[PDB]
């Protein structure tokens, strides 16, 4: 039904994706009898520009104020020079601890008409479907002491910090999310070795039983690597912290070599949330329509699904953007099949086509 | 010349591809004419059962009299329920710190008559043939305090801890490796978040000036990653912290196929070193004389470069592993041409046929 949305398309080509995810956004809506209220406001390089910051005071109110947020991207070689302080990505990471999302989630299902663009055999990447669950709150990132000791600094430490509560909330997140998928959930940590990891699979184990139809397994982080290029197919769900997640999301972002294609899901406790593509703003690209407004578009269609419980139409999308794939109509960047080169503009078109009749 | 090698079978497969190693030895150290004097020890499962602990107090003193550790490996159904501080892999780890080896070393080459065996499409896997060097004395697995602590014992914490020289030495290493193969270095870290990454990213920085020849490159642990799989054939020698060098090991583990015959090798500060085949003992396997002996003998090749300097001696067995599985021959995991099967031992002869 009624829906509000917070649209920061952001540098790059962030407003030609953005816009070809709005008008899709609409397709769906209004098509299946749902309303929606939509909002701009300037992210990144573009706000450092009227406003001197990249995360502008406003912004955040017309973030607040509204359900979920749809990003684009951010960055662009022109502010590449500004002092630290003030530039794109520093406004993009501020929103994200602002909202306080602290659980990203990455979908990785396979596309027929795109395994021959994965490095991997088409046996072993064909038919994959997962989603990695990082942690973004805790971990070596945050922790402190991370400062050089002496005498003359000849020592240096990073902390691995953690907390019941932290480790318990994306844990928990991860459980409901393989609850409505294929309930199977793989908890990945280095248990024999780190005690934070150890807490860990404890808690893991604990909420376990409070999902009784969902098969946990445990998996060691290095394992894990090679199953993600040996047989990425046995995964449904993996759940992980912070370090390990920065890495099991760009490996496992690769073996289907479908970037420019992958959506990205940032969410906390409620519903609210904040969609984006994976890939950057890529700038030396923008105002020629080359960019592929498809990772954008999938990612529109999780916000549907995790965040207003709207699968028909998530799916709906998701299903719309293979048709449109197995035709031969893709934007270049895609090594479709047979291929059939088209524009942002003209393949946004053939996704409403679908999504009609 | 003259070496002193301390031989360590362990349990299961292993006293089975030491044997081959031993042989195409006693066959290559008379390439050029060398005495070796073999010396037995026992370790894990074998320590166990007539001694008393996976590493008996008469091993460690073989080794140190030692110039080289053949080792095969540890880990035995039979022993895997007594408890943790009296089972085969806890006598390793000891070993493994009581020689004082700090860097481990995992080469990976693609073999042209294996490639089917890797997840990877020929175009990427081909042509590969690196190094990955990984600390062995810092990170997270050696740092204190680590621990839970705070009220109702609710927090937990592990230290990333490294002094200025574990993070030199480990980067001479690299850069002398590297000097000797295409002299490339790519050093692996997290600059970006870690102070840890920055003082390394630095540590190796002046290192550079010691090494011209050199070209050293920088990649953040996570792009590494993914490149080690969408283009790994463009690496030489990579060095990267504890941790990191963990999971990227095991990373290239994969990407070939070739589980059966990876080799590694344990460093430190002189030449002294300890070598073994990346893969476990494979107890059930044990006695059917067909485990794959090339990963323990492209060990001992290893153990020839690194440990004594014989640039050929090694190489010979390097190329003559290559041949037989040019010729069609191998043990069973190997996953060949039409190519022969056949046993443990029948390989080892035809390997020690093509030295000569």
């Amino acid at each position: 039904m009624k829906m509000k949305l917070a649209v920061l398309p952001g540098d790059g080509i962030g407003p030609e994706v953005m816009d070809a995810a709005i008008r899709v956004l609409k397709t769906v809506l209004d098509n299946d009898g749902h309303e929606a209220v939509f909002e701009n406001a300037l992210i990144g390089g573009a706000a450092i520009d009227e406003a001197g910051t990249p995360l502008p005071e406003e912004t955040l109110d017309i973030c607040r104020r509204s359900d979920a947020i749809l990003l684009g991207a951010v960055g662009g070689p022109k502010w590449d020079h500004n002092p630290a302080s003030l530039r794109p990505e520093k406004g993009l990471l501020g929103l994200r601890k602002e909202m306080g999302l602290f659980a990203n989630l990455r979908p990785v299902k396979a596309y027929a008409t795109l395994l021959n663009a994965s490095p991997l055999k088409r046996e072993r990447v064909e038919n994959v479907d997962l989603v990695i669950v990082r942690e973004l709150t805790g971990g070596l990132y945050f922790g402190r002491p991370s400062e050089r000791r002496g005498p003359g600094e000849n020592e240096v430490v990073d902390t691995l910090a953690y907390t019941r509560e932290e480790i318990e909330r994306i844990i928990e997140k991860a459980f409901q999310l393989a609850q409505i998928r294929r309930k199977k959930l793989a908890s990945v940590d280095k248990a024999n070795v780190l005690e934070s990891s150890r807490m860990w699979r404890e808690i893991a184990e604990e909420t376990a039983k409070k999902y009784p139809d969902v098969e946990l397994s445990h998996m060691l982080v290095d394992s894990t690597a090679m199953q993600l290029i040996a047989n990425p197919g046995q995964f449904d769900v993996i759940v992980t912290e912070n370090m390990f997640g920065d890495i099991l999301s760009d490996l496992a972002s690769v073996i289907t070599g479908s970037l420019g294609m992958l959506p990205s899901a940032s969410l906390r406790s409620d519903r609210f949330g904040m969609y984006e593509p994976v890939h950057g703003s890529a700038p030396d690209i923008a105002g020629q329509g080359k960019a592929n407004p498809l990772g954008t578009v999938l990612s529109a269609a999780l916000m549907l699904r995790y965040s207003f419980g709207l699968e028909k139409e998530a799916a709906a999308i998701e299903k719309a953007v293979d048709d449109v794939l197995q035709d031969g109509y893709c934007t270049g960047d895609l090594q479709v099949a047979n291929g059939k080169v088209v524009s942002t503009i003209e393949l946004t078109d053939r996704l409403i086509e679908k999504l009609n009749n």
